[PDB]
């Protein structure tokens, strides 16, 4: 049996202004960072340990792994940073309140923005600021494979060459693997791990600064998985 844990972030800056983030590297709030203190000393207190960390390039989700380090006590562990871990590219939709967005092109249209699971947000324009292809953290990334906005769909398909190459080698070697990441990345992981359907899996949403356990057979299918902390809490 193995053990996986996973967390999403805690609440970002643009979760705050309720701005639709994608790859914009935004900062945690105070909150966020108390969030992700608290996941640290759930996990500890619980007698978890980590031997390797998984998370994306993204400091929101690299400052949560920072806080549950220093938690655990574990600052010295090996990390992998990787863009394949990045939430969903949001394309042009990046950075606008989402409230707003409604309001301007209705529930309906966002909706798909938000769900489709095959269909993307408005892209990028190319030249656009937000553009990824200047940014030091993709420079090795070749360019075509470089996303100016993804579905859910293309996320997985991002994620899931990271599990197979890296991950689930680490799994498999006996390392306790702790994954920092977004509600999107994390979202393809579990589709994958739970065999979920491109239908359903655009419901599950995941709390942010919350451990989500897996168990992992030896064939690395999940046998189950729970949250840790305040069941009644997390529920509600």
């Amino acid at each position: 049996m193995y053990k996986l844990v996973l967390i999403r972030h805690g609440e970002s800056t643009w979760n705050k202004e309720n701005r639709f983030t994608g790859w914009v590297d935004v900062d945690l709030t105070e909150q966020g960072n108390r969030e992700a203190r608290q996941a640290g000393q759930l996990l500890k207190e619980a007698g978890y340990t980590f031997d390797i960390a998984y998370t994306s390039v993204l400091k929101r989700a690299i400052r949560t792994l920072w806080h549950v380090q220093d938690q655990m006590d574990l600052m010295y562990v090996p990390v992998v940073h990787s863009w394949r871990l990045n939430e969903r590219h949001y394309g042009a939709l990046s950075g606008l309140n989402k409230a707003e967005t409604a309001a301007k092109y209705g529930d309906e249209q966002v909706l798909v923005w938000r769900r489709s699971y095959d269909t993307p947000p408005p892209a990028l324009e190319p030249g656009d600021e937000r553009a990824p292809y200047a940014d030091p953290r993709y420079a090795k990334v070749p360019r075509e494979q470089l996303p100016l906005t993804e579905c859910l769909k293309d996320t997985v398909a991002r994620v899931l060459p990271l599990w197979n190459e890296s991950i689930a080698p680490a799994v498999k070697a006996g390392k306790q693997v702790l994954i920092a990441a977004h509600g999107n990345s994390l979202r393809a992981l579990i589709k994958y791990l739970d065999g979920i359907s491109d239908a359903d899996i655009v419901g599950l949403n995941i709390p942010n600064g919350v451990p989500l356990v897996y168990e992992l057979d030896e064939s690395l299918t999940p046998i189950r998985h729970y949250y840790l902390g305040d069941q009644e809490a997390i529920a509600k």
